[PDB]
């Protein structure tokens, strides 16, 4: 079994990130449900006390084993498994600051898990991350190409809107790395769909979030392939 016969549904998901911005060191865990493809949930929550950052930055940190997959395109991030992957990302707050995490996954008894660390340096003090003044960010396409031997990388350009209903910009991109010691095939470009929606639990006492991702993989543009040898 291996590949996308590991992911088979419902599944679960669990995370423990850790993370420091601007030297604010804190640390979030949190459980989730995957009732099909491409859907997917998480509710998180800050184990140190509040969350020195806006949810809606950390929300991108917060699972692409998860993400639906027609059968022509290969699910690169399914076909890792068993082996894993790990992820490394770069999100750049344009005019704010600049993060990058690194995600570390493993599968066991249908939940995966998420080792992530998050590191944010120079942001801006007045800025809408570390003021928390985001509400969600736009939903976005994400350009999956191959990279090197045996790797994937995925670039996005996030719009997240500010409370007075302006936009601010992220540009954004990640690594994915097998750590199978196995060569796992490529994908052909393509492009990942993607939108998140996050709300409050109604009684949680923590600072938290419930947030729900969907993400559908698609050969949007049919000719991009052509580009990348
Ligand atoms: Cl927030």
């Amino acid at each position: 079994a291996s590949g996308r016969a590991l992911f088979q549904y419902p599944m679960t998901s669990k995370i423990e990130l850790n993370g420091e911005i601007n030297g604010k060191k804190f640390k979030v865990a949190g459980e989730g449900f995957t009732p099909s493809s491409g859907r997917f949930n998480m509710h998180a929550y800050c184990t140190t006390g509040d969350l020195p950052m806006s949810w809606v930055v950390i929300a991108s940190p917060l699972f692409h084993m998860f993400a639906h997959y027609p059968e022509d395109i290969t699910h690169f991030f399914q076909e890792c498994f068993p082996g894993s992957y790990t992820l490394d990302r770069t999100l750049r707050m344009e005019g704010d600051g600049t993060l990058t995490t690194h995600h570390e996954y493993s599968l066991e008894d249908g939940c995966v898990t998420s080792k992530t660390t998050l590191n944010a340096s120079g942001f801006d003090p007045k800025g809408a991350t570390m003021t928390k003044s985001f509400v969600k960010q736009l939903p976005n396409e994400v350009k999956i190409t191959p990279h090197g031997p045996n790797g994937i990388r995925l670039t996005s350009t996030v719009l997240y809107l500010k409370e007075d209903g302006t936009i601010q910009i992220g540009t954004q991109d990640c690594i994915v790395t097998p750590v199978g010691g196995r060569k796992v095939t490529q994908p052909k470009a393509h492009f990942l769909h993607t939108q998140i929606i996050q709300k409050k639990d109604p009684n949680d006492t923590r600072d938290h979030i419930v947030q729900t991702e969907l993400a559908v993989a698609g050969n949007l543009w049919h000719g991009m392939d052509e580009l990348y040898k």
